[PDB]
């Protein structure tokens, strides 16, 4: 079983890549952006599966932050 | 449970973010390098755990790719040549 710290890092990294790829779509060649757009739906499906696993972890383990905190866009970027 | 597809995305996103942090550490004047290194320890630990989970996810005759293919450095596969 994956450790809760692992779930946290995965959640954070999938959220960060999703943001980074989204940010550049506007400038990207439309052909490329369209293909990324489809990859990014796949990222969101993965993100949902990770959330479900994390919610199970929140019922098992203490000392974990709320899900919405993990995926929050960092203040220094917004 | 995590689906195989979810594990692949997680593995590849952790690897991508790891590469981004490594590039920052290699550039001039990394700020808070010790702290970037702390983040990388956690990244590495998650990566190892995800690796183990991915191996667990594979059937005996899986179609899914080797783990090493998921984490390989993209630039390492590129070749670049101008026209003569």
């Amino acid at each position: 079983n994956l450790k809760p710290q692992t779930l946290m890092v995965a959640i954070q990294c999938v959220a960060a890549r999703t943001r980074e790829l989204d940010a550049q779509l506007q400038n990207d060649d439309p052909q490329n952006a369209a293909e990324l757009e489809q990859l990014l739906v796949g990222y969101d499906l993965a993100a949902d599966d990770l959330k479900n696993a994390y919610e199970q972890a929140l019922g098992q383990y203490s000392g974990l932050p709320p899900y919405d905190r993990l995926i929050e866009e960092p203040a220094s970027l917004e």
